[PDB]
């Protein structure tokens, strides 16, 4: 995924998970988004042979479960995680 970069946010992400890009919700910002996102991607990349689950994400990261589920769904859809299980 050449388009993806751990230090940036691509237009694909802004369009797909608008809840973090409203400029009107203090708790949901690009900074918060990158924290959650990078944790999932970094976790999967550590052990690509294993399926990184929503349950593991919620157990390891403190955050809104529904938002984490949506983030996980997005990363799955675009092949950023669980692409070599």
């Amino acid at each position: 995924s050449k388009w993806f970069n751990l230090e940036k946010i691509h237009s694909i992400e802004v369009q797909s998970l608008p809840e973090f890009f409203t400029n009107r919700i203090p708790s949901k910002t690009p900074e918060v988004y990158m924290r959650y996102r990078n944790f999932m991607v970094n976790s999967y990349r550590l052990n690509p042979n294993e399926y990184f689950s929503v349950t593991t994400a919620r157990r390891n990261v403190s955050g809104d479960a529904a938002a984490l589920f949506r983030l996980h769904k997005f990363l799955t859809k675009w092949g950023l995680i669980n692409y070599q299980v």
